[PDB]
RNA sequence: CGGCCGCCGCCGGGCGCAUUUCCACCGCGGCGGUGCGCCGCGACCGGCUCCGGGACGGCUGGGAAGGCCCGGCGGGGAAG
């Protein structure tokens, strides 16, 4: 949940304990990002329009 | 500075593909922007310009017709 992110089981056969990660940190971050991921907000796509 | 805790770096360890990092390819999955150039389409919204159907209130509680007209008084145009 915190400490690692998901679920510790596996990995680490032999030597200390099992902890894996899920949705890890991003690997490059770009020079300058754009806000607002768009949205629905009530302009429905064409798999709902009125035929 | 002694001590407290945290962080970072270096070192030494168990260590194995479900730990980790790197890569090439499918998923072309979840998300961000975007096409090479020419186009088209649908829906929501704003702004207009029009079209078609309805239902209603008043008036002199509308005027005047339209319909079935019957028993009388007259008058006036012009009746096979």
């Amino acid at each position: 949940v915190l400490a690692t992110v998901t679920k510790p089981v596996g990995g680490d056969k032999n030597g200390g304990t099992r902890v894996v990660k899920l949705r890890k940190m991003p690997r490059y971050y770009p020079t300058e990002d754009v806000p607002r991921k768009l949205l629905s907000h009530g302009k429905k796509p064409f798999s709902q329009h009125v035929r």
